[PDB]
């Protein structure tokens, strides 16, 4: 089976990672009969000093038209706002459709503390990042800024659709045979309803009514955590949590701190997810003070990519992959800086693939 | 000096550790030089089964110079009539700070920390402004204001630098402290909210020329989210943490994790001619009526609200009588995997 894979490496370690997923890709075992055709595409900071846009639309276009899945790497954006500028990540996902977040965290086999096996599921469209603002008074002195907050019945639905798929997916890995630190499939639903009972409200009566949209999501556990007591709960007992899905801002910032339950960020994946499309990320960013010297640590990449080929059907490869990182982790014996090593991108790139191929 | 306390249990344990509290109060040592008259007020779940009586108010404006409240059994689902009686306590004392030391004991399990988050308890979010905008069946879309004005913000971040200030003196005055230099760490996620975290970074960053003494004050800005990542990690690195309501909400349950048990964890509503002191554990009914709660939160909520009274002497050696007990090991409640009760515990910081 042929993917063609859009490849936006972007910036900084971007450029690095994201060739070492290339190669990773490339040599998949035959026993996965999965072929990639790559299309490189440009976007991100250094586009935007080149050509005056973040975004072209030309990458927009051949995402669209040829490709099947991406890959993105890092951008390195500003710290404040630049005139003509705008997020090129968050625009790709707006127009790819891709309004769910992603992000799994799980702890390696022998790992200190509390085991982790956990994903968040954030919906990525709405909430206060419609970022539509308005300065009411502007007395010296007295200012008043408001934002609003929005939760849609459409977009909560469809977050918690997607909640459900993910701990059905999961749950048939379990029952497959593999081991799981979880013995029951269970959504957790967040939201601060004491607070905001109209917006918190909807989201959690449209995740809940998500369950009665396919028979097979009936088995699947379903309960609802405030989020302040969630990340109380996240960093004493995360082994408590199985999927949960969040509205846009909860999500972002539990996602965040669930991904420091594991160590460097260098390991920490991504993926968003539409309906027809998927483009996977790392969570760090473009880490320009070691740009460009060959000790980016590709893992966060690897394991995107591996969760990509879970979303696209292709279990098998994905394993593989999470096995194959593992094994070089727990070995400890190639380790990029940030894994308090002194080994290189393309050496530990090296010893994922001589995993694979054991 | 003579302070009069409102006295507000509630529910579940604060039936148990407020009594423990004024016991404490009844007993501080002569060179404090600090007397207290109570006054029993009614508020919470049980109250309810009303939430906040208008005789509560009433007695706390004219009556009291502080108050202590426990804890209340807050329902999981919404009840016609009852609203949450401690944040209508707040905003009608107009007690704008929610204020969260989150210290570990030297010597304690678990990873080094002493920060204090300063949380804006006003608005935000929190002014619940909220419409369902769209009602058609199917595609409902509900929207909610979020506010952040100048007065509010620059108002806790003045607030935070004060405790900065203070806590610095504590440390001049030779208690030990992992932290060399004050810090204040502005909260915010303006690469989002533009212009309402913009406004109250802004607003934080003026609070600093409110007070020539605070020039001193080393003063930082963090996204929450980089926040919370870090308050699992290197919780070491912050000293004061001010923040807008929400942010603020969560950071003070993230920080608060760190600490092995929620009967240690102390808060205060800071206003500027009243203070409530409140323990950050809920009411815990599985354990209530039963004699074995913490009521150590409660006696570093009292010591907190001593401080914010210009009573540092008697809250040093609150918490140097409740260091000393948490030390020795010997007198300790279940949660702390001890035998001993809530009494013997009360006791126990009565003999320092
Ligand atoms: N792949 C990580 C990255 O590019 N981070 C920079 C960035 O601006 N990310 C957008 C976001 O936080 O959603
Ligand atoms: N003393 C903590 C407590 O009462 N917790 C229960 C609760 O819902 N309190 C509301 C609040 O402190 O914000």
């Amino acid at each position: 089976r042929r993917i063609v894979l859009g490849l936006i490496p972007a910036d900084g370690i971007g450029k690095e990672v994201v060739p070492a997923a290339r190669r990773l890709m490339e040599n998949l075992p035959a026993k996965h009969k999965l072929k990639f055709d790559f299309i490189d595409l440009d976007a991100g900071w250094g586009t935007f000093e080149r050509t005056g846009k973040a975004l072209p639309e030309r990458t927009v276009e051949r995402l669209k038209t040829e490709c099947n899945a991406a890959l993105f790497g890092a951008v390195q954006s500003p710290t404040h706002k630049v005139a003509g500028y705008s997020s090129p990540i968050v625009a790709l996902r707006k127009k790819m459709g891709l309004y769910a977040n992603v992000r799994p965290v799980k702890s390696l086999d022998g790992a200190k503390g509390k085991p982790v096996d956990l994903v968040i599921v954030r919906e990525n469209t709405e909430c206060l990042y419609v970022k539509e603002e308005r300065m009411v008074q502007n007395t010296p002195g007295k200012r008043v800024a408001e934002a609003i907050r929005r939760i849609s019945e459409e977009a909560s639905t469809k977050i918690g659709k997607m909640a459900f798929e993910i701990a059905k997916s999961r749950q048939k890995i379990r029952e497959s045979g593999t081991y799981s630190i979880h013995k029951k499939p269970l959504v957790t639903i967040i939201h601060k309803s004491n607070v905001m009972s109209v917006t918190d409200g909807l989201f959690r009566e449209s995740c809940r009514h998500a369950q009665s949209l396919d028979p097979s999501y009936a088995s699947i556990n379903v309960d609802e955590q405030i989020v302040d007591s969630m990340v109380y709960r996240l960093f004493r007992e995360p082994e408590c949590f199985d999927v949960v899905v969040a509205p846009n801002l909860y999500g972002d910032i539990l996602s965040d701190g669930a991904a420091s339950l594991i160590g460097s960020l260098g390991l920490v994946p991504s993926a968003n997810v539409g309906d027809n499309f998927v483009m996977s990320e790392p969570v760090h960013g473009s880490a320009p003070d070691i740009a460009g010297r060959g000790i980016a640590n590709p893992v966060a990449t690897f394991r995107s990519v591996a969760l990509m080929l879970e979303f696209m059907g292709h279990q098998d490869a994905a394993a593989d992959i999470y096995t194959a990182v593992d094994k070089v982790l727990t070995e400890g014996k190639v380790l990029t800086p940030d894994l308090g090593g002194k080994s290189g991108t393309n050496e530990i790139t090296d010893a994922v693939l001589a995993n694979i191929h054991n």
